[PDB]
């Protein structure tokens, strides 16, 4: 259904803002 | 319909994410 | 409608998005 | 509404998502 | 409702997002 | 149902944008 996509999005995008941090916490350690 | 723009427009904003990740690696 | 109105939100957000990609790249170079 | 209720604050989201994009135009100015 | 839960998590992202734009300017 | 499992991943959202801006303080120092 419809609303369980828009669910799968929303985690597909919760996954790439981790990926953020992520990379911001590398830049944070030089 | 428009509950699948929604995911639609989801989906873009995830692959943008997914592009500020990737372009952090180059600083 | 309301449901159109979320929809092009959304749009405007992954617009910003892509613009924020944009300058990171200005940046590294 | 509580769906006008959703897009007000997607609204705000995008306009601090601008705010980003314009401070990070400043760092790649120097 | 869930709606208004909804919206009280959207608002709690605009409010980090808000964050994010001001740490920058101490870059 | 769908609309709870919509509002735990925007919950997720949050406490990943949460975790960018304490790295973006600590970049600044």
């Amino acid at each position: 259904g419809e609303l369980k996509a828009i669910a799968q999005e929303l985690k597909a995008i919760a996954k790439e803002c981790k990926a953020i941090a992520y990379e911001l916490k590398a830049i944070a350690q030089g």
